[PDB]
């Protein structure tokens, strides 16, 4: 390592904040983690005698500088007293047995220029502890129940310690602040990171702008937010208290607390193992320790306190391991990241035997109940957000809950007696995590719904007055959290203008290579066609208005009878179809005479059209429409299904998927939900960004043709929260559910897919739920433009995940 002259002293600068650089001996909060301390660090700055707490007989010592903390007049001058001096010396409460009184402004001491913000973080803390051991943590009940909480917190995937903390801090998803695990190969740098030892220290690892850098960038000052494991709890409470003891223009107005429990008795013990009353006690009695220690400065009505979890546990043992050495012949020839997770790659760069497709194939499923499936990354749910970097294996396996991947038996015992893990699909109820807020600018006994912890950085950036970093959250999306400080954006701008296209050519201009028979003859209903198409149900089907399109491209507003599209001339096809099913509608059949029915649009050029001959000729790729024809209005309006300007291109065993979907489950939905608003496209995301592709991109196209075959298909299903209203007739807050499925040319993914679709094809949809925000940013559009809803509802709305799990 690097020479540190320990024989500097840290006398007057115990936890100091400023970072001094090797050579120079340190003595701030995490010097042990370096072995970089001064050699008087312990005897200075962790001081131990007497303990944490006042009692009777010390009230009003003679102050000795050798005490852990003091119970002396002069100490809540210095800033060091016992944080229950106040109530064992003054007759004070402790603030646990005080009443939950409103705090409708800030009641801070002079000389402070905001609210403070305090991060109590928990490792481990799993969401459903708030109610299952709330009778013993009392001041987190308190917290919990008179400032705003959360049911859960959703974690970011994987679900483990440094990809979530690094989440919180940043904004990010870990795929783009570059801690894609607790464990990391970088083949540019050519480096391993590894949660013991010191490469994890080194600056390259560690992306985006974190909050304690967003903060001293704009004139905010920040306590360091790492602590060495053996400082103790006590002692990191002191260090804050003693810190926001400091003079104004020194003292910082964000902090950060972490505890290494309940995780780390979880992993041995279980989430709910009998010995994990203790560790939740312990953080309880941490947090009043806190609170007591700011009523003590006045302050306890000043700060915003978080109390925010990274992740939860699950139970997981050693005998629930499934081995590679079990389907791989050639185990020896890759480098597996195991356990919750599994990550693989060449073992050497030089074998140019190694054949990724060849192992996918051999643990694709193999066993019955096998407990993990394989994905290429691009093919990982897009809600994961895991797969742009290059620290991330193109190779991954997801574990099934309560379960491990590990390579060989003997990597199990060569080291189990643990019964907790965590790092799963960030939607298992198990890994959920917790949030409260409680302070003057929180409001006061408020529920809100569940929400991302990429959302928090926002927040505590509004909590601040800071302006965020770019970032992955949806700034406005968590305003309902705040009584002030709320962030007011404005919808964003449209780019491109639809153009409205009339009748402009006749049949015989297309040569298209489609058939159709439709050759079939009224004055009454001619008027009724073209008020159609002119747009006369477009109210009942494109109820949110039309979608904005935030980039620069040519398309067309199209109007029929049954839907809405916004149809691309530069990609040949829609970007979004729009379409409202009743409660009452009726599904109904493609009529035998319609099966290969592909009609020209009179609307839309021959040359920005798609032709048949293309998917003639390209023996592997199909097609299918965007609005269903199952679900046409009356047999006259099917015809409008299909024109060639709502197909799109579909391999056969996506189509499998796609007229599942369309015939069973819209109407499904359209049952349970008193109907259903439905927004279908394609998605182009070759690179797998999570970002709209241009056109140049693209790498697939219809045999012979400029057609681009898209990499995902997408559904918004909106509906009214209040079901006794139907979707059309909507008066207040919305509902929403939605998917973007993988446009694969098998479905490998799906274990049990010879089975009929009922049996598979929902589950597979389920998997790949999404957030509405999540197809604004691989489409380019911006939906719910048009609605009676604040916009920053709207865009909670556009949040929210349908997660499907119980409760
Ligand atoms: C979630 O939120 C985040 C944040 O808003 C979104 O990420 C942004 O998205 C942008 C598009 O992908 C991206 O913009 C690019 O930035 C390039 C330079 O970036 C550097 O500087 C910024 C600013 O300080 C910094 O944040 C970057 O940090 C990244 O890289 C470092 C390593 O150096 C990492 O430590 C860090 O974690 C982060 O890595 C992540 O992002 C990079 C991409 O930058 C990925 O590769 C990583 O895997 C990881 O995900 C950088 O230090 C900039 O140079 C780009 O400009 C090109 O694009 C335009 C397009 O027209 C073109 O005109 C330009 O000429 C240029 O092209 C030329 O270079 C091409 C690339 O080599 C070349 O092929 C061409 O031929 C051209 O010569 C571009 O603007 C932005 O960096 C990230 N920011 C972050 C923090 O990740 C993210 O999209 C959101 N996610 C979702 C789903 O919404
Ligand atoms: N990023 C981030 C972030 C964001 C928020 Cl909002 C709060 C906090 C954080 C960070 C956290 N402090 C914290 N975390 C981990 C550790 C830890 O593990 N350490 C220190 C040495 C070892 C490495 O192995 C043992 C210590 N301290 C408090
Ligand atoms: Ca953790
Ligand atoms: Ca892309
Ligand atoms: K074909
Ligand atoms: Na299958
Ligand atoms: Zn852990």
């Amino acid at each position: 390592s690097p020479w540190t002259a320990t024989s500097g002293s840290c006398k007057g600068r115990c936890f100091e904040l400023q970072e001094v650089g090797p050579p120079d001996c340190r003595c701030d909060n995490l010097c042990k983690s370096y072995s970089s301390c001064c050699h008087d660090f312990d005897e200075l700055c962790l001081k131990t005698a007497r303990g944490w707490e006042c009692t009777k007989d010390r009230c009003g010592e003679v102050r000795n500088e050798e005490n852990a903390c003091h119970c002396s007049e002069d100490c809540l001058s210095r800033g060091d007293c016992c944080t229950n001096y106040q109530v064992v010396c003054k007759g004070e409460s402790h603030w646990v047995d005080d009443d939950c009184e409103e705090i409708k402004v800030p009641e801070c001491p002079a000389g402070f220029v905001r609210p403070p913000l305090i991060i109590f973080s928990v490792d481990g803390f799993r969401a459903s502890y708030m109610k299952k051991g709330s009778k013993v943590m009392p001041n987190i009940e308190k917290l919990r129940s008179c400032g705003t909480h959360a049911p859960y917190m959703r974690p970011v995937y994987p679900t483990k310690t440094f990809p979530n903390l690094y989440t919180l801090a940043t904004g990010l998803y870990p795929e783009s602040h570059g801690i894609v695990g607790n464990s990391m190969y970088d083949p540019v740098f050519d480096a391993s990171f590894h949660l013991r030892g010191r490469e994890k220290f080194n600056h390259r690892w560690w992306g985006g702008q974190p909050l304690w850098i967003t903060a001293t960038k704009q004139g905010v000052r920040a306590g360091t937010f790492f602590w060495s494991v053996s400082i103790p709890h006590e002692r990191r409470i002191l260090t804050i208290l003693q810190w926001l003891s400091l003079p104004d223009n020194e003292r910082p107005s964000v902090y950060a607390f972490y505890s290494e429990q309940p995780d780390f008795s979880g992993h041995k013990y279980g989430p709910f193992g009998p010995e994990m009353t203790n560790p939740l006690r312990e953080i309880d009695k941490t947090v009043g320790q806190l609170m007591d220690g700011l009523k003590q400065l006045r302050l306890h009505r000043c700060v915003n306190v978080i109390f925010v979890g990274d992740h939860g546990m699950e139970d997981v043992t050693c005998d629930r391991t499934e081995f590679l050495s079990n389907y791989l012949t050639n185990v020896d020839d890759i480098t597996l990241v195991p356990g919750t997770l599994g990550r693989i790659r060449a073992k050497s760069i030089n074998n140019s035997k190694y054949d990724p497709k060849t192992i996918i194939a051999a643990l694709t499923c193999k066993k019955p109940d096998q407990h993990f499936k394989p994905y290429m990354k691009q093919h990982l749910p897009k809600r994961l957000h895991y797969a742009n970097n290059r620290r991330i294996e193109d190779i991954h396996l997801l574990v099934d809950r309560r379960w491990h991947v590990a390579r060989k038996p003997l990597d199990v015992y060569k080291k189990c007696f643990f019964q907790g893990d965590h790092g799963f699909d960030n939607k298992v109820n198990s890994m959920q995590t917790v949030f409260v807020g409680y302070g003057p600018t929180f409001k006061y006994r408020t529920k809100v719904p569940p929400f991302e912890n990429i959302e928090l950085y926002n927040v505590m950036c509004d909590l601040l007055g800071l302006k965020p970093a770019p970032n992955n959250g949806t700034h406005g999306s968590l305003n309902h959290l705040l009584r002030t400080n709320t962030f007011r954006p404005t919808m964003p701008d449209e780019v491109s203008r639809p153009n409205y296209p009339g009748i402009m050519y006749l049949q015989s201009e297309f040569d298209l290579g489609c058939t159709c028979d439709d050759k079939v003859e009224n004055k009454l209903e001619e008027l009724n066609k073209r008020l159609h198409t002119k747009g006369s149900t477009k109210e009942r089907h494109l109820l949110y208005g039309r979608p904005a399109v935030l980039y620069r491209t040519s398309y067309d507003i199209l109007y029929h009878t049954d839907f809405e599209s916004g149809y691309s001339e530069i990609f040949l096809m829609p970007l979004w179809t729009s379409y409202t099913i009743s409660k009452q509608a009726e599904v109904s059949s493609i009529p035998e005479h319609l099966t290969n029915c592909v009609r020209p649009d009179v609307r839309v050029s021959p040359g920005f059209s798609q032709n048949c001959l293309a998917y003639k000729n390209d023996k592997q790729m199909s097609y299918g429409f965007l609005f269903p024809p199952y679900l046409s209005s009356s047999p006259e309006a099917k015809y409008d299904a299909f024109l060639v300007t709502n197909m799109v291109p579909m391999y056969p065993a996506f189509k499998r998927v796609w007229a599942y979907f369309q015939r069973v489950l819209v109407k499904k939905y359209a049952s349970e939900r008193n109907g259903v608003n439905v927004i279908s496209g394609p998605i182009f995301d070759y690179n797998y960004d999570g970002l709209r592709d241009t056109e140049d991109e693209i790498k697939q196209y219809v045999e012979g043709s400029s057609i681009p075959v898209p990499t995902h298909y997408y559904s918004i299903i909106t509906s009214c929260l209040d079901f006794t209203q139907p979707a059309d007739k909507c008066d207040g807050p919305l509902s929403v559910s939605s998917f973007i499925l993988p446009h694969r040319p098998d479905n490998d993914e799906s274990c049990n897919s010879s089975e009929d679709e009922s049996k598979w094809v929902e589950e597979l949809m389920k998997m790949h739920t999404a957030r509405v925000r999540d197809i604004e940013h691989l489409t380019g559009l911006d939906f719910y433009r048009k609605t009676s809803r604040s916009y920053s509802e709207i865009l909670t709305l556009k949040t929210y995940l349908h997660t499907y799990e119980s409760e």
